[PDB]
């Protein structure tokens, strides 16, 4: 049934004592109607809104010691925390907003999005469709909130619904989550998980055609599906459709990549323009702005990049005009990146929160690529995507390197891309399919070791997640190749990450029904040792 004891009783839910019924409050600038009612192992707020809820509260309660915390995109961690001992972290003004979408927020409190985790319990809301939902703990205590971002609503819209679930087994209890979030947005989880190539890793912005080519050849003798050519074919950000350096047209890439029998893939980031793009010179009006200037969304390649304004026809009109354009060529697997920036807060065309504007553009891409495309999130707001994409990156970006030196904010290293993969393996085959970012399987030009690639890989394929390889295919031999075939040999089970609570970086891992059978790894990403359990 249902959780009920003094922990209970000591909760707030919209400032009034928790308790089951349904409930009515008027405010000076809002009203919400809302329900409390009895889910599976929980309790489900839900209801409706109308007027200015501004940072709407929605639940009060003591802050657990140590929660699983969660930052709202693909880069960000999911890991545990102490609640207590939480000092802010800088912020770095190049990238505020991948951070948080309520960086004021940040600045003086702990901050969980979409959902946080303890031992034994759970809170989490099942979407993000116009509200950014998120926690804080603020002097000791647990608060969940809505923001809407200033926007006023005439008449009633839906809550973003809250549970809250307990029971021992906090896997279980985190899959339950995901179960009810993929329900509450009709998720996409494809019955078949691509295989395939990706070019940034190895080639990052200095790829060439002529590199690619002889990558296209070699990866006829590799068991990939998909042949992704990542960030580097481009002029500038927001100009997808013009190429560089000894690039072909992007319509050649995709006939040349089909002739050589593979789904052609591409990277773009959609809802960034660069400062010098000629979209952004050509339309100055259609960037999200303050103080009625452009905004900056964030700071990467040497430029500033600005974001594109959602609520505006002519945006949505230009973005699925590029992807038609795109699906037209063949492309069929679309790697679409830095999405936070479509969600970024300022002023745009229209009075509707970023979350509005955020999904406004990724269903216009949906509908542009048709259904039979691939999608592949990244750089995004999570729960907001849940229904629109197949696949999303759940980590920061891994490198061909373990990451000794690297702190865990959201700089590339294999170590943090692994330890989001392991943390948030529950969304995997509930929300999407899961992107634990690209295996490197290389022998030279690498810092890993075998065992780190084997680490990595073996954990990749018992969380039945997508298996993309990035390296130069030259430099993969005997090993490289094994890991890939044994890798293959460890999906399409069922996992479970058995002591999700760990702060050891020692994690536990179990799928059931692999094609090798049950499985088990453990797996210390300290050590960077594994023990993998097969049949
Ligand atoms: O230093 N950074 O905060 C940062 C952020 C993101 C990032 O990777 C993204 C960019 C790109 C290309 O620009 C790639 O597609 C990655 O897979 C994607 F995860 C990289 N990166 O792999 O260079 C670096
Ligand atoms: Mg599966």
């Amino acid at each position: 049934l249902v959780p009920r004891g003094s922990h209970m009783a000591s909760m707030e839910i919209f400032g009034k004592t928790f308790r089951e019924g349904r409930f009515v409050l008027k405010e000076k600038n809002f009203t919400v109607e809302f329900a409390v009612e009895k889910i599976h192992l929980g309790w489900k707020i839900s209801g409706r809104v109308k007027g200015s809820p501004g940072r709407l509260e929605v639940l009060r309660t003591k802050a657990p010691e140590k929660v699983l915390v969660n930052n709202w995109q693909s880069w960000g961690p999911c890991r545990v925390v102490d609640a207590f001992s939480f000092k802010p972290p800088e912020i770095d003004p190049n990238w505020r907003y991948t951070a948080s979408v309520v960086p004021d927020v940040l600045e003086r409190n702990l901050q969980s999005d979409y959902f946080v985790a303890e031992e034994g319990k759970v809170y989490g809301f099942l979407s993000s469709k116009i509200a950014h939902p998120f926690f804080a703990v603020e002097d000791g205590e647990l608060v969940a909130y809505l923001e809407y971002f200033d926007v006023e609503f005439d008449d009633f819209v839906p809550l973003e619904p809250l549970v809250v679930l307990e029971d021992p087994n906090t896997p279980l209890l985190l899959e339950k989550y995901a179960e009810l979030v993929g329900m509450e947005n009709n998720a996409r989880v494809p019955k078949h998980t691509p295989t395939g190539w990706c070019s940034w890793y190895h080639y990052f912005l200095d790829l060439t055609w002529e590199e690619t080519l002889k990558n296209l050849k070699l990866a006829k003798n590799f068991p990939f599906e998909v042949f992704q050519i990542d960030d580097a074919y481009e002029k500038d950000i927001g100009d997808w459709l013009v190429t560089r350096g000894d690039f072909p047209s992007v319509e050649e890439m995709a006939k040349v990549i089909a002739e050589n029998g593979f789904i052609p893939g591409i990277w773009t980031a959609p809802f960034s323009v660069s400062e010098t793009s000629d979209v952004f010179n050509e339309h100055p009006d259609w960037v999200v702005k303050e103080n009625g200037e452009p905004k900056m969304a964030y700071r990467n390649w040497n430029k500033k990049i600005y974001a594109l304004d959602l609520s505006k026809d002519e945006v949505l009109n230009w973005l699925f005009d590029l992807f038609s354009s795109l699906r037209k060529m063949g492309y069929r697997y679309f790697k679409i990146d830095f999405l936070f920036a479509g969600a970024v807060p300022g002023e745009r065309k229209k009075n509707i929160t970023p979350i509005q504007a955020f999904r406004k553009g990724i269903e216009t891409i949906r509908k542009a690529v048709g259904e039979d495309s691939f999608i592949l999130g990244c750089g995004s707001p999570l729960l907001p995507a849940v229904g629109c994409v197949d696949g999303m990156r759940i980590g920061p970006a891994t490198a061909p390197f373990w990451g000794e030196h690297i702190e865990d904010n959201g700089a590339p290293a294999a170590r943090w891309a692994l330890r989001n993969a392991i943390t948030r393996y529950f969304m995997h085959d509930r929300f999407w399919l899961n992107d634990p970012d690209c295996l490197i399987l290389r022998e030279e030009k690498t810092d890993l070791t075998q065992k780190e690639k084997e680490l990595y890989s073996y954990t990749c394929g018992v969380l039945d997640n997508m298996i993309i390889e990035s390296d130069d295919l030259s430099l993969v031999r005997d090993h490289g190749k094994k890991v890939l075939k044994e890798t293959l040999e460890l999906l399409g089970g069922r996992p479970r990450v058995q002591n999700i609570m760990s702060e050891d970086l020692r994690y536990e891992i179990v799928s059931s029904g692999t094609l090798s059978g049950n499985v088990k790894i453990v797996v210390d990403l300290n050590s960077r040792e594994y023990h993998l359990e097969k049949e």
